[PDB]
């Protein structure tokens, strides 16, 4: 073809805003293919009064995309679909778009994928154990370390640990993962995002950074030791820093990113920031994949009250990095 390969994107949970946002690609000229059951993106744009003609993928039409147009790969939910009503019966169909997404993209059939929101409770309530698209896909790939890190103009924010109970925060960082989060931070931020040299500012686990060993024993035995291996690859860290004002920026403090050890550590003040701008991507997969910073908002789900900020950040950034790949 001309043109490059489409962007994928897996439409989400049904029920959610997932199938709204996809719907709102139609007036674009981005060049993307949604996955999801064909009847109910439809029957959305109609609850949301929307004129789209839909078109059925074939790998022998044109790539390039027309606005009032959406090309659709239908894959069937199990039952029909009410906005805003969770059914695990429609759990399997939700993993099926994961699957069949991450499969075509790793053939190379899609340049990336893009993921709209999951509800993780309903996926786990069906009998299905999921903790997140960014551990799915891990698995997927046989990758032992990704890293998800959110990104808008303001900052990027990668984790140490992502989907994890406070309770097992602690035990769960030792100086292995912070070293592999970090080296695969690095290797990203220099081959993907262009950043020469990247300056990486790092998070302690507790308040002030442990203050100095008398608020937990985790910065001297476990971060600060993973921070000097780091430096003596010649990865320019700077931390353990205290996470009330490590994103309080001064003359001198630039970097171009922040490591949190854990979801709520760092996401708060990325999304105080960006909500409408910021994009998840994971890093360390052999495919593309970035997603929305959001999730179900199953309340506004058919109400046309949903930001598209994030899903259009998202598929131009996963259309920015298929163009440099
Ligand atoms: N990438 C993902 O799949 C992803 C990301 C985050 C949360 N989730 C899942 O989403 C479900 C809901 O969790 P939550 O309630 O913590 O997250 P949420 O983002 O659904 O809701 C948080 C708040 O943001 C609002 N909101 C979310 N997206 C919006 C948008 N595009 N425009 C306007 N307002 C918006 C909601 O109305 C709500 O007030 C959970 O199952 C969670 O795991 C999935
Ligand atoms: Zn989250």
């Amino acid at each position: 073809h001309h043109h490059m390969n489409p962007l994928l994107i897996s439409s989400g949970e049904p029920a959610g805003i997932g199938p709204d946002l996809c719907l709102a690609l139609a007036e674009t000229d981005l060049p993307v293919v949604i996955l999801g059951d064909l009847s109910l993106l439809e029957a959305r744009a109609s609850e949301l009064n929307l004129s789209i003609k839909f078109l059925e993928y074939s790998p022998h039409q044109s790539f390039k995309k027309k606005a009032g147009y959406l090309t659709v790969w239908p894959v069937p939910c199990a039952a029909p679909v009410i906005s805003g009503e969770l059914n695990p019966q429609n759990a399997a169909y939700v993993m099926e778009l994961l699957t069949l997404g991450a499969s075509l993209c790793s053939k190379g059939e899609f340049s990336a994928l893009v993921t709209a929101p999951v509800h993780k409770a309903n996926i786990n309530a069906a009998g299905i154990t999921f903790t997140g698209h960014t551990e799915f896909f891990a698995d997927f790939f046989e990758v032992e370390t990704v890293v998800m890190m959110l990104a808008c103009s303001q900052m990027k924010v990668a984790l140490v640990t992502t989907h994890l109970p406070l309770r097992m925060v602690p035990d769960a960082i030792s100086s292995l993962l912070i070293i592999k989060v970090i080296q695969q931070l690095h290797h990203s931020l220099k081959h993907d995002f262009g950043i020469q040299s990247p300056k990486i500012n790092v998070a302690g686990l507790n308040p002030h950074a442990g203050e100095s060993g008398y608020l937990g024993r985790e910065e001297i035995e476990i971060i600060t030791p993973a921070l000097n291996t780091l430096k003596n690859q010649g990865i320019d860290v700077l931390g353990p820093l205290p996470a009330d004002t490590m994103f309080i920026t001064n003359h001198i403090n630039h970097c171009d990113a922040y490591v949190a050890m854990y979801h709520d550590q760092g996401l708060p003040v990325l999304k105080y920031a960006g909500f409408n701008e910021a994009v998840n991507i994971t890093l360390g997969l052999p495919i593309i994949r970035t997603s929305v910073d959001h999730g179900t908002a199953l309340e506004l789900a058919g109400k046309n009250k949903a930001n598209p900020g994030s899903m259009l950040a998202a598929v131009k950034m996963a259309k920015d990095m298929a163009l440099t790949r």
